[PDB]
């Protein structure tokens, strides 16, 4: 049991909820909670630039410490950091960004770093600013990820849309 509300429940480890991640994140305080990073961990827009922002820019300035120390991710890695005041922990991985010209084949890869924790908030990776289709996302998401996700899609409508064509 965890303190997750509000889900539907879409396999036995997917979850899925229209929420904005930041607002969620702020509720549960979860274990750990996944940004939408690019490979210089620059968060700038989208989910990554709405964590920063709830963070007072403490996560950018741990993430340059880390790129200077320790160079660019790969797309399809990720770096655990920490997750300030909204998560213990923040996992930054790296989907493809379809509007930079990066294989979609890799977003398998991205969601393959989310096995290695037992439950993920989460957004859905490559969607939204990154440019990939949020259907195949979330069929990418429930075919590759084990461990408990609970995915917080933050358009209500694009939500209802992934709810009805999800199969
Ligand atoms: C790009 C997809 O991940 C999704 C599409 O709606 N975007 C988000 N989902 C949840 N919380 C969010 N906070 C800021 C952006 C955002
Ligand atoms: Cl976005």
């Amino acid at each position: 049991v965890n303190s997750f509300s509000g889900y539907l429940k879409l396999t036995d480890n997917v979850y899925i909820k229209n929420a904005d991640i930041v607002e969620e994140a702020k509720k549960v305080k979860p274990t750990v909670v996944v940004n939408a990073a690019n490979v210089y961990l620059k968060h700038g827009g989208g989910v990554a630039g709405a964590l920063n922002k709830a963070t007072n820019n403490a996560m950018q300035v741990e993430s340059d410490d880390y790129i200077a120390t320790n160079g660019p991710l790969k797309v399809g890695g990720s770096c655990v950091l920490s997750g300030h005041n909204l998560a213990k922990h923040c996992l930054h991985v790296v989907g493809p960004n379809v509007n930079k010209g990066e294989d979609i084949q890799l977003l398998k890869s991205a969601y393959e770093n989310f096995n290695q924790h037992e439950v993920l908030l989460a957004p859905l990776l490559s969607a939204g600013i990154f440019g990939a289709d949020p259907i195949h996302s979330l069929r990418v998401c429930v075919d590759t990820v084990r461990t408990n996700v609970y995915l917080a899609v933050f358009d209500k409508n694009l939500y209802d849309k992934l709810v009805s064509s999800f199969l």
